[PDB]
């Protein structure tokens, strides 16, 4: 059983002592995203511009692990509010068309930074 | 390589996701939440909606070519701490002899305003 | 696939029925660890002293496990206050710092037995 770290610059810096992933053989383990940029400005816009800029980190994530979105196994979406369900889930729908990761969402009481939302995944190498 | 499961005695998906995900050897369940297969929100009490949750969790089980008894971790999100103790007593049910790993808390809401939601990891057959 | 449930006599006895922690092969899932004395007592006290407890807890499973922190892949945290984020993470930064498992972190309603925090993981076998 091997261990890699995954640390890519087109994501936000971490904003507590992790990684960006954590490789375990062939799975990867993706730390949640929130809506701030790789320069780690926080997202203005709609939830569709925040929504895109955490799949964007993923990606880019992904990416720096070997990966890809086609290759997601497993995701979890937290809301900072149940209402923006229906924004989120058409962004997300956006680059989860033909591949369908299982899934789970759920509204908590709030997220770091004051942020709408934060997601995490799982992929295959 | 992935596969994709769909279950057909399962509530239809609520956005762009599979009802669970097989890579390797593991199973990644989606969110389920007291929703019959026939999309209808269960009334009545925790019990109640605890049981549906779980018949909807063994039925995709089912459907993966797995088992409540090869299930490796549960996580359950309440939408009320107080069900704790109740959702508890219908949960040992189906877990007494065979103990998955398991954590649980109480979130601020759930889709379509139900009382809990329960994902899983599974182990193939 | 073999799976193997793991007892930890030194961690807080479940509230529930789970193990406190599920092998699966290589890989080992740990349940949610909240801050309770292996004694079963909440311990009161400062957020610092609360993280404490609730990573030695994870840290005693990782051992009844075969495992250890720095073997530790994934954690997921879960506070009943988004304010006690800093205080937590200072902790957390003792036990990881060479070794950094990915996380995630969200603050919810409430968690059994009100405590502030309960905290997840999961590792590779030694």
């Amino acid at each position: 059983t091997t261990l890699t770290p995954v640390i890519c610059e087109s994501a936000p810096a971490a904003a507590a002592s992790y990684s960006h992933a954590m490789k375990v053989n062939n799975l990867i383990f993706l730390s949640g995203q929130i809506p701030v940029t790789p320069d780690n400005k926080l997202v203005e816009g709609s939830i569709a511009d925040k929504a895109e800029q955490v799949i964007q980190n993923i990606k880019n994530v992904l990416e720096a692990s070997n990966s890809s979105l086609d290759r997601v196994v497993k995701v979890n979406i937290f809301l900072a509010d149940i209402n923006h369900f229906a924004e989120f889930n058409s962004v997300y729908a956006k680059y989860f068309n033909t591949h369908k990761p299982a899934r789970s969402c759920v509204a908590v009481a709030a997220l770091p930074l004051g942020v709408d939302m934060e997601m995490e995944a799982i992929a295959a190498e």
